[PDB]
């Protein structure tokens, strides 16, 4: 192991990332890439300017599960490769923000009766899973939150230690 891992979450900040469906968390894990309304990307911008690393941890809604977490490697760009994302009813893929590179942690999920044990000081001490989509998780819960994931023994966190400036 866990020393890279915590290597790579120290001083980090976290975003909780709350999907609609699994179709775009799949899309994420296979393409690298996430993408948000305006209000969470400007966020996410200022964030990944202020810390070493900033992580978006995903929770598809009422799977009751986060299904991993990764760290963001750009600000968002647009322009790029499109992205078929299933967006929700009533949503235009225009409504969206541009796209910002991920690189995956881990790519296991954890079901949230494993982090009933971790409240957010950022939303009022709920627990962790509690939050909108876009929630900031103060450093101490976000942290313990990542390490409760099983190791993902697929990722080598050597690349992304270097991507760290
Ligand atoms: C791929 N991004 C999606 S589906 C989304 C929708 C609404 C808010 N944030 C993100």
């Amino acid at each position: 192991g866990t020393s890279k891992l915590k290597y790579v979450l120290q001083d980090a900040r976290f975003f909780l990332i709350k999907s609609n469906n699994h179709e775009n968390v799949s899309l994420a894990k296979a393409k690298g890439v996430w993408s948000t309304l305006p209000v969470n990307e400007k966020k996410l911008n200022l964030a990944f300017r202020s810390a070493r690393s900033v992580i978006l941890i995903f929770s598809v809604r009422e799977s009751g599960k986060f299904q991993g977490f990764a760290r963001l490697s750009s600000e968002s760009h647009h322009g790029g490769s499109p992205i078929h994302w299933v967006l929700p009813a009533g949503m235009s893929a225009k409504m969206l923000g541009g796209v910002f590179k991920i690189d995956w942690i881990c790519r296991r999920e954890l079901p949230f009766t494993k982090s009933a044990h971790l409240t957010n000081p950022w939303n009022e001490h709920k627990p962790v899973k509690i939050g909108r989509d876009g929630q900031e998780i103060e450093l101490e819960c976000g942290t313990q939150l990542c390490l409760l994931f099983p190791p993902d023994e697929s990722i080598d966190l050597y690349q992304v230690i270097h991507k760290m400036r």
